[PDB]
C-alpha cells in the first residue's frame, strides 16, 4: 500500500482493532442507567446510533459500588450489569461499530448518600473537596473522605480488575482506565489531593504507584493493546491540582510505555484552566515521552483535528459534546454539513429526549 496523506477519516490500525477512521467517541456520563444501575435498551440504542464513530469510549462505569458518586450511572460489578452492557456491546457491534468500556471509581468525588450503606467516599488522604455534591436530597456539601490503608491498596486494584474482567465478558473490545478528571486515580497522582505518606505518597513515582498496579493488573486480564489510559494533565475539575505537572504527568506518559499500551488518551486545557492559572501542561510534552497511540481531545473541530493528525501531534481525536448531539458525527464532518447543537439540559439523567433523539443527517 502505498505512501498517503493522513487526515481525521484516515482509517488506524488499533492493535488487532481496523479503526474506519481517526474519530473516536469521549466517554460520556449519561446519568440514564435503570435499576441497579444495569443498563437497557435505550443505552443500547443510543451507543448504537454512534457506531460510524472509529472508537466508541463508553462513559465512566463504577467498577465497584463505593466507586459510585453520580446517581444513576451504571456500574460493571454485577451479574446484572455484565448482562445489560452485553446488550450495548451487541448493538455497537451489529451496528459495526467497535467500543471500548471507561473503568471508573470517583475515590471523594461521592457522598454517603450514595455509598453502600452509607459509608464514606475513599480517597488517598483525608481532605474534602470543595462545593457540593448532588444526592437523592438535593445539594449537600462534601463530607471529608476517608484516607485508604495501605493495605486497603490491594482491594482497589482487585477492584478494578475484576472491572476489567466483566467488561471483558460483557463483550467490549477493550477497556479504559479513568486516571483523570479528579477522580480516584487522578486523586493519587497529584499532591494537592495526595498526602500520603507511605509508599503510595511524597515522591512521584509513589504518587503514579496506583495507576501503574492499577494498569498492571487489567493487562493480566486484556491483551495490553486493549487497555487505554485517560489523563486531564491541566485540569482542576474536582477541586485537584498538581505543583509540578509537568513532572507528574511527564513521569506517567514515560512510565506507561513498558506496558505497550493501546494508547494514552489526553484531555487538554480548557480556558478557565489557562485563566485561573494552574500550569498547563503541554500535549508535546506527553508525546515526546509516550511512545505509542495518542488521542487527544477537548474543543477539537473538523480543522483542529486534521491539523494535529497531519503535523502528527496525535492520532486519533476524541470528541465529546459534538458526539452527543450529532449521532453521525464522521459523516457530518466529512462533508461539511451543518451539526445540531447540543441541549445542555439534556445532558444529565432522564430519558430519550436528548438522548436517542438528535436527528441523522437529513
Ligand atoms: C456531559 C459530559 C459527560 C462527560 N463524561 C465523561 C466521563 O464519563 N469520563 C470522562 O473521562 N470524561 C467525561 N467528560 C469529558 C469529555 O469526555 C471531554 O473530554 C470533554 O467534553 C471535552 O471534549 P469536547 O470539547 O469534545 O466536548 C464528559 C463531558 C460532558 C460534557
Ligand atoms: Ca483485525
Ligand atoms: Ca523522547
Amino acid at each position: 500500500i502505498m505512501s498517503t496523506n493522513i487526515n481525521l477519516f484516515s482509517s488506524y490500525q488499533l492493535g488487532e482493532l481496523e479503526l474506519p477512521n481517526r474519530i473516536v467517541m469521549a466517554p460520556l456520563t449519561r446519568q440514564r442507567a435503570g435499576e441497579g444501575n444495569v443498563p437497557h435498551q435505550l443505552n443500547a440504542i443510543y451507543y448504537g446510533q454512534r457506531a460510524s464513530a472509529g472508537l466508541i469510549i463508553a462513559e465512566a462505569t463504577q467498577v465497584t459500588p463505593q466507586g459510585q458518586g453520580y446517581p444513576h450511572t451504571p456500574g460493571i460489578h454485577s451479574p446484572e450489569q455484565v448482562a445489560g452492557w452485553k446488550l450495548v456491546t451487541d448493538t455497537v457491534h451489529q451496528q459495526g461499530g467497535r467500543i471500548f468500556l471507561q473503568l471508573w471509581h470517583v475515590g471523594r468525588i461521592s457522598h454517603p448518600d450514595l455509598q453502600p450503606d452509607g459509608g464514606l467516599p475513599v480517597a488517598p488522604s483525608a481532605i474534602a473537596p470543595k462545593g457540593e455534591v448532588l444526592t437523592y436530597e438535593g445539594k449537600k456539601p462534601y463530607v471529608t473522605p476517608r484516607a485508604l490503608d495501605t493495605s486497603e491498596i490491594p482491594a482497589i486494584v482487585e477492584q478494578y480488575r475484576q472491572g476489567a474482567a466483566n467488561a471483558l465478558a460483557a463483550g467490549f473490545d477493550g477497556v479504559e482506565i479513568h486516571a483523570a478528571n479528579g477522580y480516584l486515580i487522578d486523586q493519587f497522582l497529584r499532591d494537592g489531593t495526595n498526602q500520603r505518606t507511605d509508599e503510595y505518597g511524597g515522591a512521584i513515582e509513589n504518587r503514579a504507584r496506583l495507576l501503574l498496579e492499577v494498569t498492571e493488573a487489567i493487562t493480566s486480564v486484556w491483551d495490553s493493546q486493549r487497555v487505554g489510559v485517560r489523563l486531564s494533565p491541566s485540569g482542576t475539575f474536582n477541586d485537584i491540582r498538581d505543583s509540578h505537572p509537568l513532572e507528574t504527568f511527564g513521569y506517567v506518559a514515560q512510565a506507561l510505555n513498558r506496558f505497550n499500551l493501546s494508547y494514552l488518551h489526553i484531555f487538554e486545557a480548557i480556558d478557565a484552566d489557562i485563566r485561573h492559572g494552574g500550569t498547563v501542561v503541554p500535549t508535546s510534552h506527553l508525546r515526546d515521552r509516550f511512545t505509542g497511540t495518542l488521542i487527544v481531545n477537548g474543543g477539537y473541530t473538523r480543522e483542529k483535528g486534521d491539523t494535529v493528525i497531519a503535523n502528527k501531534a496525535a492520532d486519533l481525536v476524541a470528541f465529546g459534546t459534538l458526539f452527543i448531539s450529532n449521532p453521525d458525527l464522521p459523516e457530518r464532518l466529512e462533508v461539511n454539513a451543518p451539526l445540531n447543537q447540543a441541549d445542555p439540559t439534556t445532558f444529565y439523567g432522564g430519558g430519550e429526549k436528548g438522548y436517542t433523539d438528535y436527528p441523522f443527517l437529513a
